């Protein structure tokens, strides 16, 4: 047993499958989940130490791209060598890997024989998931349900489309293992709403699995069938694969509707166990990073560096628990702040208490300031008088202007209306950046609209 | 003491056995076994189920009262079949209605439960406890390794994953199997396109569904200008639905895919619905495990066996099930049962022909049973066939838009040919 405490701490994991905590444990690991966050990250760097030297000797993908970057194991001495020194490993040189190497690719490490199922992203991505790390999988997945206050014997309905995507399977291998009722009914075919609507009002759910947004359909379904949302007895809804649930809107229309509690959840398919960010019964706005399960750092995009606690960064990942296809530093290109104060669950693990928003797509800077394009975009579209289109405009880092579309009511109500909603523009934008703009108004329908994705920086 | 491998209620299998790479039998013994040591051990079996049944459950301790039997009367197979009275759908229905959600049928306690699953009137709900979960992904996996699948082939499961029992059924055994498990489903638009590129580049050795899916997936393969034969499929295995024992239908998808089609599938109340199933080596219609679940074909007139060779209804019975388990449950389903040497050595019944129609609305003229889906399945082959017909022996059949308009010579041509193939089937001048 190891020195620090924590449960059932070894590398390849192997959970004993008939534990159950104590029914008046918060924790399902009491130490894991609440030791000093200092006495963690030394088990840690410890668990990286092993894992790197484990794809080392498995996956020539992880050799050969750490000799380029002129890595080996023997330098991880500490969480500076790890984040300075082992170069992001990003989609692109997933799919390099497995077009060179199919079907899995060179970071598979586990033989052929040892695949358990086979799942894929949304040119695709393929899962070639291991025994062992199935088992892995469902373990955390049932210890995390246990935070949100999920328990042994609640039905619990998986309410997502049960095919190639890591989303529905990884619910349904937490509900397994926590002992839950599995109702596994999915979603995508038409007519299942109208179906599943009926069989919540009959069966009466504890818990309920799927996206912020299928909820929100689910529940106007609902309505129409004559039923009432409230009435299918949920004590808590858990969301994964898209943002809304540390939206404040969003989150509070889902809770109001259901009349329970709403908790987000879920990192990257390619990060299985997704849950490895996720809110609790107690700490339920945002979500905390299980640390000791999958290693999250906040980083700079710049440098890929961690950013100090009360920063914007993106979420980079690393496996501590996996065999087949380890995930060792993946970008998500994704951002979020992080923090590191008391937590009302007790756990000791880092917070992102806004969840996971934007991206790091077309990021600048404006002298050391880091400037996200998806953070403009946000903060505009929190007035009721911004007309749904602004570009971005830099001059000698130096200069930031931003030229914005009124809405066309408010380009009607005159010259004064226009000023005030510019004034008001100027203060949000200058509040989510945290660095001055120059404010500028365009006449409604001027900026072209683009059915694809908007690239709305020019220049630097 | 009869040899049987694993023998024993309530069941518990070895989660690690794996047969010898290149044995043809998972169990050999409780497959080649002499077919009447293994009824004595089913009879013994039967009498362990119906004492099970009296204890857990409120529901046949009831029915069994009110037809008169009790398991002390339960001494031969001649003793099941004429005491135990078959259950049917609609008094599932009831008992979920009166004792809510799972009927007092369930036996186990809540705390078993593992899977809620159920049905498309009122749904059922099927409540399905860990021990059976583990009893039908052993009871798949020895079924699809009679089918030649192995440990480490890419199994596609592609039917709808939510209530129905099919899909499930199919990804527990090959899980169980160590197959490399590919779930992709089935139902939501745009999963079909999908679909052909996955299979075009995973190439897997067997795909699960439907008859009619997988007929659907290859003209969806062909419209994306890739070959169903490019999958590199040994075979595909079918359940939900007539079509892998039909002629036409078989022939046309093992074409298409240029791989075995085996056949498979009871009933979603009888999960491990693969305990009448094809084998590698006897590769048409399907096979009865009996030592899964006990088939017993039977005269719809009065619930006793039909001597081999003979039509009837299946009536089934689980052996190794504690949650929810059916005794003489009566599917409505119309088949013909053999007790010949089978090619692959396997000492079970057979269904030559699978499961070809339903017992709804016979009509008895001249001593002869007529099965109006017979008369549907023999007409539906006719290309002269105006796709309706009628009967209430007076037949009134529909012709084509094309015999129609071909004149007097033509519909009479159409009308003595309806008359032929009808002949064949029926066996009664119409
Ligand atoms: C865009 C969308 C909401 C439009 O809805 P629509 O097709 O015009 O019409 P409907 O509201 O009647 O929904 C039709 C079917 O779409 C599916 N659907 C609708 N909203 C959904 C949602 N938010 N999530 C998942 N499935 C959804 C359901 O299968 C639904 O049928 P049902 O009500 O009988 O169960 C929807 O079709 C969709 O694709 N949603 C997902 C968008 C997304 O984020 N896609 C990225 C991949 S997850
Ligand atoms: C076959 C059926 C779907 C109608 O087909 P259709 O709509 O005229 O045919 P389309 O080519 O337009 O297909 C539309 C979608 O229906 C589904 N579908 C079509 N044929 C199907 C078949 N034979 N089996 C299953 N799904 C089928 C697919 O999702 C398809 O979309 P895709 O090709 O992008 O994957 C319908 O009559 C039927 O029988 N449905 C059965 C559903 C059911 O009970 N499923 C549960 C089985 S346990
Ligand atoms: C997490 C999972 C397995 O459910 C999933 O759907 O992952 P997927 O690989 O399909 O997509 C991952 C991306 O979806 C977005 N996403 C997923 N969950 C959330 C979330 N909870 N909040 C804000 N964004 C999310 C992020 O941009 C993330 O990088
Ligand atoms: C068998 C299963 C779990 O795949 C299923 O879908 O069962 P379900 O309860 O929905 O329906 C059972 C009925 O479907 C039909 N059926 C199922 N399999 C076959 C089959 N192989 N051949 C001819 N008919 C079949 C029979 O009429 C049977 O009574």
């Amino acid at each position: 047993h190891h020195h620090s405490g924590m449960e059932e701490w070894n590398f390849p994991v192997e959970y004993d499958e008939n534990y159950l905590p104590p029914a008046d444990s918060r924790y399902w690991f009491p130490r894991r989940e609440t030791m000093p966050a200092a006495e963690r990250d030394k088990a840690i760097l410890g668990r990286l130490q092993q894992v790197c030297q484990y794809a080392w000797e498995h996956a020539p993908f992880y050799r050969r791209k750490w000799e380029e970057a002129g890595f080996q194991p023997s330098q991880l001495k500490s969480l500076e060598d790890f984040e300075a020194r082992v170069p992001v490993v990003k989609k692109t040189d997933l799919r390099e890997s497995q077009a060179a190497h199919p079907p899995f690719g060179d970071y598979v490490c586990v033989p052929n024989s040892e695949i358990f199922h086979v799942h894929g992203t949304s040119r695709p991505t393929a899962f070639g998931i291991g025994r062992a790390d199935w088992r892995a999988i469902a373990n955390a997945h049932a210890r995390i349900m246990w935070g949100m206050g999920i328990r042994p014997g609640d039905l619990v309905c998986v309410a997502a489309v049960f095919s190639l995507y890591m989303g529905s399977w990884g619910a349904l291998a937490g509900a397994e293992r926590l002992r839950a009722k599995a109702f596994p009914f999915g979603a995508g075919a038409p007519g299942m709403s109208a179906r599943l609507v009926q069989w919540l009002d009959t069966m009466k759910p504890a818990a309920f699995y799927g996206t912020p947004s299928y909820a929100i359909h689910l529940a106007e379904v609902a309505r129409e069938e004559k039923l009432n949302p409230r009435n299918f007895g949920l004590k808590c809804l858990f969301f994964s694969g898209e943002p809304g649930a540390s939206v404040p809107g969003v989150k509070d229309r889902i809770e109001e509707a259901y009349g329970a509690k709403v908790y987000d959840c879920g990192s990257m398919a390619e990060m299985s166990p997704f849950m490895n960010v996720a809110g609790t019964e107690q700490s339920n706005d945002g979500m905390l990073c299980w640390q000791d399960i999958i290693y999250t750092e906040v980083c700079d995009p710049a440098n890929m560096r961690r950013v100090p606690y009360g920063q914007r960064g993106t979420p980079v990942y690393t496996h501590l628990e996996r065999t087949s296809q380890p995930m060792i530093r993946l970008l998500s290109g994704d951002l979020t702040l992080w923090t590191n104060d008391e937590n009302p669950c007790g756990r000791t693990y880092p917070r992102l208490p806004q969840g996971i928003f934007g991206r790091i797509d077309d990021m600048f800077t404006i002298r050391g300031e880091n400037i996200y394009p998806s953070e403009i975009d946000a903060a505009l579209n929190q007035m009721s008088g911004y007309g749904g289109e602004h570009r971005i405009v830099i001059t000698r880092m130096d200069e930031l202007l931003l030229r914005v579309e009124p809405s066309e009511s408010v380009h009607a109500a005159g010259a004064a209306a226009l000023e005030t909603f510019r004034t008001e523009a100027s203060h949000r934008v200058q509040t989510v950046l945290g660095v001055r703009a120059k404010v500028e108004l365009v006449a409604p329908n001027s900026i072209a609209r683009t059915d694809f994705k908007a690239r709305r920086v020019i220049d630097d």
